[PDB]
């Protein structure tokens, strides 16, 4: 939709903001999935013991 | 070549895109080598044991 309504000079405006925004969240995501694997690891290595 | 095709009022808007892009990446870097440098810490502490 924010396309089908505009050229494309306008509308690289809005396509650069939603990437903005979608890659910010993805980068939240994996670094809680880094610190929250090395909490796990901690655990499974006391479990070897 | 944004100081030499660019008059200074335009230049700022270009500069700050890359200067926001770079700081981004800058910043991965320094969280990905805290969270490796946690690791190596754990390993160490074994070693030290």
């Amino acid at each position: 939709d924010i396309l089908s309504r505009l050229d494309p000079p306008e509308a690289e405006v809005q396509i650069d903001r939603l990437i903005t925004g979608r890659l910010q969240s993805l980068q939240t995501y994996v670094t809680q999935q880094l610190i929250r694997a090395a909490e796990i690891r901690a655990s499974a290595n006391l479990a070897a013991t």
